[PDB]
């Protein structure tokens, strides 16, 4: 624990510890939740981490997001070693400087380029999930949620499938740090890996999102080689490290909900509905912004410098924003989260994720559609920037499956 700074009472002192969380053993996102219990404020402060403010609330959460003049994105991450090397484009940067280069990113993972990769997409999934079938067994994280994203955004970005595991790992450590490396030495790794291609491909510009983003315009002026690195890098991150643990939260919850499974086998109209409530139930992404001044937010005094932990995952577990929120309700007729963020810097590969999530949904339930936790496993949970699975075994009857 970080001494605790002069500035901070002492009554609003919460240590909640981000990258550890006191009650994971109960779930990722249950974890999380205690920051909601009645007794604790709205706005607290951990000495976990180095030291920094939680907003525990969707309201604070969601105004803070959009006043970027005060809480800006320069430094979105803890701890403070990590907010500071953290350079990425468009994340690191705040408006006016940062939507110019949110439209060459679109270029890349926006809806043109989803429409494209439906074919290859769908494909995949099916090739998968066929191939499993037949066992009655696998392991879902290994086996489907890492390579089913990983393998498309590979293809999607001109890299060889060899570099996977150096690249997974890299991506790892800057989301859920197993000690190893710094998020520094982890974005610096990243960033090693590609500047070779990227002077490579300014220089015979190709089809890939990589030689897209590399020989491309924001504003109308080219973009410099430093600046597509650092967007090359975060669009990595993207397409390695979100829908890969979105998908193993949402098919943990699906093996032991026969009943939410069957709703969507029977309506499969509400898959798309179901979707959304899966991301707001297995929201995962947690990061923040820091303090461009001393200001005075909700009665406490924020000070120049000060970080904030706006966990994205929160507002829609408020029970404030949602009633009975942790209760997945397919027919829930307000779905209030802000799993993809909030304010000027709303995700840009949603209509990726989205279309990963429902593709999965719609031809996993079409071809083994009753499936459960394999016997005596407790499943383990990872809690950080993005909170993950760190395994999770499955298993089915061979003959309650079907073949497309
Ligand atoms: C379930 C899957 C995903 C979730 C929950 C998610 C969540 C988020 C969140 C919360 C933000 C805002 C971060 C902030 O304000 O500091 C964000 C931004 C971003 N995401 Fe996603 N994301 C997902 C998938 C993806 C994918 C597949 C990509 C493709 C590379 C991607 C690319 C980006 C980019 C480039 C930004 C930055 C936009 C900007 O800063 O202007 N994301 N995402
Ligand atoms: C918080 C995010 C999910 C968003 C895209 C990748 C990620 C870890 C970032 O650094 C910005
Ligand atoms: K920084």
């Amino acid at each position: 624990l970080a001494p605790l700074p002069p500035h901070v009472p002492e009554h609003l002192v919460f240590d909640f510890d981000m990258y550890n969380p006191s009650n994971l053993s109960a779930g990722v996102q249950e974890a999380w939740a205690v920051l909601q219990e009645s007794n604790v404020p709205d706005l607290v402060w951990t000495r976990c981490n180095g030291g920094h403010w939680i907003a525990t609330r969707g309201q604070l959460i969601r105004e803070a997001y959009e006043d970027y003049r005060h809480f800006s994105s320069e430094c979105p991450f803890i701890p403070r070693e990590a907010g500071e090397a953290y350079d990425f484009i468009p994340t690191s940067m705040d408006p006016p400087e940062q939507r110019q280069f949110r439209a060459l990113a679109n270029q890349v993972v926006g809806m043109p380029v989803v429409d494209k990769l439906e074919n290859r997409i769908q494909e995949l999934a099916c090739s998968l999930i066929e191939s499993l079938r037949p066992q009655g067994q696998c392991n879902f994280t290994e086996d489907y949620a890492e390579p089913f994203p990983i393998r498309i955004f590979m293809l999607l970005a001109g890299l060889p499938e060899e570099d996977i595991p150096h690249l997974k790992y890299l991506t790892d450590q800057m989301t859920r740090p197993d000690g190893s490396m710094t998020f520094a030495e982890a974005k610096e790794a990243l960033y090693d890996y590609l500047i070779p291609i990227i002077e490579q491909r300014r220089q015979k510009p190709g089809t890939d999102a990589i030689s897209i983003v590399a020989n491309g315009q924001v504003n109308g002026r080219p973009i410099t080689s430093d600046e597509a690195k650092r967007m090359c890098g975060l669009l990595l991150v993207g397409g390695l490290d979100t829908v890969v643990n979105f998908l193993s939260f949402s098919m943990e919850f699906l093996a032991k909900s026969p009943e939410h499974r069957q709703e969507l086998i029977q309506r499969p109209e509400r898959i798309p509905a179901a979707c959304e409530e899966l991301l707001r139930r297995f929201s995962l992404v947690a990061d923040g912004r820091i303090l461009t001044s001393d200001y005075e937010f909700h009665g406490v005094q924020l000070k120049k410098g000060d970080q904030i932990l706006l966990p994205q995952m929160l507002s829609g577990l408020d029970e404030r924003e949602n009633a009975c929120p942790m209760h997945v309700d397919f027919s829930r007729q307000k779905v209030s989260h802000t799993t993809f963020g909030h304010g000027s810097h709303l995700x840009l590969g949603q209509h990726l994720a989205r279309l990963q999530i429902i593709v999965t949904l719609k031809e996993w339930l079409t071809r083994i559609p009753d499936f459960s936790i394999a016997p005596g496993a407790q499943i383990q949970h990872k809690s950080g920037i993005v909170s993950g699975v760190q395994a999770l075994p499955l298993v089915w009857d061979p003959a309650t499956t079907k073949a497309v």
